[PDB]
């Protein structure tokens, strides 16, 4: 699927090993501290697609699929998929090729997209760099395919970042020499064949900043689908230019201020407002970025605060910001694990309740976004516009005039007081009736064009014209 196709999507990102087991058990042990395979499979995903689609997600992103190093290293097993050794074999822990094809088929039967995580930068090896036996890598079974062994010491030295090997010296990540035509050709052929083999609709590309930029346009082209790159850096002046060589990047610039704004009742709305505006104006296309506040490489949101209202506001922002929402499996069950490995909790241990607080919030937010998009072909290309902020509030507007969603977010938390915010600049006509879709209530725009937004319990408010909602099952 093209970048234009992907703009409307909403992604549930999951770890294959940790989302669902073939036997569907909700009690199977998964102690994250052990850092061992817990048994999640591709077949498990298929069996739980109703759970994912009931939240209004239109796509999944799954961790890498290639065969991994076999060892339990000092840092655990390769359950996460980022330590590949044989790119022409699948990771048997997750199932067979027929299972992976069955997963893409099942998603397509539901009108959903499959996004697969891929690594081009490195292989993986249990041991120090000097102990690597290059003959275990397929097809790159020789030192000649790799950069000389060095480590990345200074992330301001872009040559080091690209040419040196990742990690400390415990589990080596041999760095492929992606400047060699033999490596480009192999990777390009591989990725095109992967996408075709398995009818993949888009790719998430790992470790993008660690490969020189001239590699990525050909890789994205060979893939034939939308590619969103992991460029792990909060500085938009560094990260957003990667959109000149790839369709999209993960919105790490927004990540850091977004977390700070909502992780406590003293978070800075100013910093989030400012970063929204910087990304919107300076990044090549904010509507092709992926918005997130939770993933497998940072502490989960609830590790910072268990306040359910703060979690609802950040989840609402992720769904209604420019670009593609990305929710990390477990976020909807208020998982609270800290840094790796603690943030790789097994989703099945929640019991997959479809009535949890954040399941419902996410279902409502995706519902209105999916509905609004189906009625407004300009929603996804209308750049989100922050229209108001104060010490505890940020309000934003997105969508064509007459059909815009106006979202009011708050960091007052669950004990927030009850008051009315007179919101100016929402662009609705006087007397427009609006539905607040999270709580299924109504507000009418005042004669002065201001919206009287009831605020209470620090809850997010998502407004959309009642006429436009018409006879949808949202708030029926
Ligand atoms: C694509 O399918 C062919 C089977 O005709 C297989 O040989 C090839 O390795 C596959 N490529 C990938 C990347 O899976
Ligand atoms: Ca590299």
């Amino acid at each position: 699927a093209t970048p234009a196709d992907w703009r409307s999507q909403s992604i549930y990102f999951l770890l294959t090993d940790r989302f669902a087991r073939t036997d569907g058990s909700t009690t199977a042990t998964c102690n994250t501290a052990d850092q061992k395979y817990c048994g999640g499979t591709w077949q498990g995903i298929i069996d739980k697609l109703d759970y994912i689609q009931g939240m209004g997600f239109t796509a999944i992103w799954i961790t890498p699929v290639t065969a991994q190093l076999p060892q339990t290293t000092a840092y655990g097993d390769a359950y996460h998929g980022y330590w590949q050794q044989d790119i022409y074999s699948l990771n048997e822990n997750y199932g067979t090729a027929d299972d992976l094809k069955a997963l893409s088929s099942a998603l397509h039967e539901r009108g959903m997209y499959l996004m697969v995580d891929v690594v081009a930068n490195h292989m993986g090896y249990d041991g120090a760099g000097s102990s690597v036996d290059y003959s275990v890598f397929k097809p790159f079974s020789s030192q000649d395919y790799f950069h000389p062994f060095c480590l990345i010491q200074n992330y301001e030295d872009q040559t080091q970042v690209e040419d040196c090997w990742l990690g400390d010296n415990t589990v080596s990540l041999p760095d492929l020499d992606t400047t060699k035509d033999v490596v480009k050709n192999e990777w390009y052929d591989w990725v095109g064949s992967l996408v075709s083999n398995y009818s993949i609709d888009g790719l998430r590309i790992d470790t993008v900043k660690h490969v020189q930029k001239d590699f990525w346009p050909g890789y994205n082209k060979a893939a034939g689908v939308y590619c969103i790159g992991e460029v792990l850096d909060g500085d938009p002046a560094y990260t957003c230019p990667y959109q000149n060589v790839m369709d999209g990047v993960l919105n790490y610039p927004i990540y850091y201020p977004l977390l700070n704004a909502f992780k406590s009742t003293s978070g800075s709305m100013d910093d989030l407002y400012n970063m929204i505006n910087t990304v919107k104006s300076d990044c090549p296309d904010s509507t092709l970025l992926g918005t997130f506040v939770e993933n497998h490489d940072n502490p989960r949101f609830a590790s910072y605060t268990n306040d359910i209202a703060l979690a609802k506001n950040v989840a609402a922002f992720i769904i209604l910001n420019d670009g593609i929402p990305i929710i990390y499996a477990g976020q909807e069950q208020h998982y609270a694990g800290g840094n790796d490995p603690a943030n790789r909790e097994a989703t099945w241990l929640s019991g997959y309740p479809t009535d949890s607080e954040l399941y419902k919030l996410i279902a409502s937010a995706n519902a209105i976004r999916n509905y609004a998009i189906s009625k407004d072909t300009g929603f996804v290309t209308y750049k989100n516009w922050p229209i108001y902020k104060d010490d505890t509030t940020i309000a934003m507007r997105k969508g064509t005039d007459g059909s815009q969603i106006v979202t009011i977010l708050s960091n007052k938390g669950a004990s927030g007081d009850s008051y009315t915010l007179s919101l100016s600049g929402a662009g609705y006509t006087a007397g427009q009736q609006l539905t607040e879709v999270i709580g299924c209530t109504t507000v009418t725009v005042g004669s002065d064009g201001n919206v009287p937004v009831p605020m209470a319990g620090g809850l997010p408010r998502v407004l959309y014209p009642t006429e436009k909602l018409a006879g949808s099952k949202i708030c029926s």
